[PDB]
């Protein structure tokens, strides 16, 4: 469920090696609001010294891939960003059937301001086979926007 997945898990390696200059697999503490911008997260100044000063407690100044996981898992556990593309899509379920028109899907997807190009949900709507009826529901739209 919100458990991450394989490719989440690769999505915030490739963020953690931009800043990898030790080849320790580490970065310090200076990296860690860069590693966190370079995924579109912006979090205070404060914020980000409050989890310093805990895992700060080894007096190391710096953070491992492994406790990096732990810092995403503290932001995406019982509030998924899933939570947030469904309760989109509710927005767009106006009979509540679960049920809306590809139309009111792909627009469910840009009006939520994604950085999603027309060219990507086009692969999506190949799998997703929108067509053999003329409404899809969006969990399996959902899954596939936060990471396949």
């Amino acid at each position: 469920a919100d458990q991450l997945t394989e490719e989440q898990i690769a999505e915030f390696k490739e963020a953690f090696s931009l800043f990898d200059k030790d080849g320790d697999g580490t970065i310090t503490t200076k990296e860690l609001g860069t590693v966190m911008r370079s995924l579109g997260q912006n979090p205070t100044e404060a914020e980000l010294q409050d989890m310093i000063n805990e895992v700060d407690a080894d007096g190391n100044g710096t953070i491992d891939f492994p406790e990096f996981l732990t810092m995403m898992a503290r932001k995406m556990k019982d509030t998924d960003s899933e939570e947030e593309i469904r309760e989109a899509f509710r927005v767009f379920d106006k009979d509540g059937n679960g049920y809306i028109s590809a139309a009111e899907l792909r627009h469910v997807m840009t009006n939520l301001g994604e950085k999603l190009t027309d060219e990507e949900v086009d692969e999506m709507i190949r799998e997703a086979d929108i067509d053999g009826d003329g409404q899809v529901n969006y969990e399996e739209f959902v899954q596939m926007m936060t990471a396949k």
